[PDB]
RNA sequence: CAGCAGCAGCCCGCCGCCG
RNA sequence: CAGCAGCAGCCCGCCGCCG
């Protein structure tokens, strides 16, 4: 399986989120999980941020228009499937779904909900 | 039941959307349909929206911070509820969701996912 | 636009068990 | 952070019937 994403996932070990429960808070986690749903196949990733800049930038990076059409358009055919993104940041969950006819319309959408929740206010 | 909307719905009859079909086109809509869950209850609107920056002030008026968080706090108690905004507009559904104690990112979060699908290009 | 139904998936809240 | 399970809700895609 081709996946959209452009960097690995960075899903914590039980003991680093335990060392990092420890020492920390619900609003400030070790990073955020976003996925990538296209009819019944998933692929997920959780990616560490900070909350500074460079690391907006970086996980910006994590998938782009292109890469999700092309991990998108193995799945694609004459009927239309569903595809969604989902973000999960500090207790708040934005999901933006729809055909595969609309896809860049939902990558846009998905990306400018990214940006938006991982830089909402404390 | 008070209602977190400031505006009545304005769905289309069944003549008046047929009406509207023969004369348009899935990127021209009457209007686009949000909804505020609470617990089990929902409150839905269909709101006409013609794309010009009046009708766009116009129907982010519809719901507020303090009018979702009157509305929801009938509901509230000790436990947490779900809470879900959607909206859907021309083939791209929103949703933002999490426990009532997120509520007022939640609404945050729901005003700009709704201004940016609202306003998003052709 | 509305309502009922089938198939499939995702997301949220509560809650248990578990690495 | 991960996995399994129960209760409830929402959203999406396909599809039928219907005002």
């Amino acid at each position: 399986m081709t996946s959209p994403f452009k960097l690995p996932d960075e899903s914590p070990s039980w003991t680093e989120w335990r060392l990092h429960n420890d020492e920390t808070n619900q609003d400030n986690p070790l990073g955020f999980k976003e996925s990538w749903g296209f009819g019944k196949v998933v692929f997920k990733r959780y990616l560490r941020y900070d909350r500074t800049e460079a690391s907006l930038h970086r996980v910006l990076g994590s998938w782009t228009g292109d890469s999700v059409n092309y991990a998108a358009s193995r799945f694609f055919g004459f009927d239309q499937i569903g595809c969604t993104y989902s973000i999960r940041f500090r207790g708040v969950s934005i999901t933006v779904s729809g055909g595969s006819r609309t896809l860049q319309h939902l990558c846009e959408m998905a990306i400018r909900s990214k940006q938006e929740l991982l830089q909402l206010a404390p």
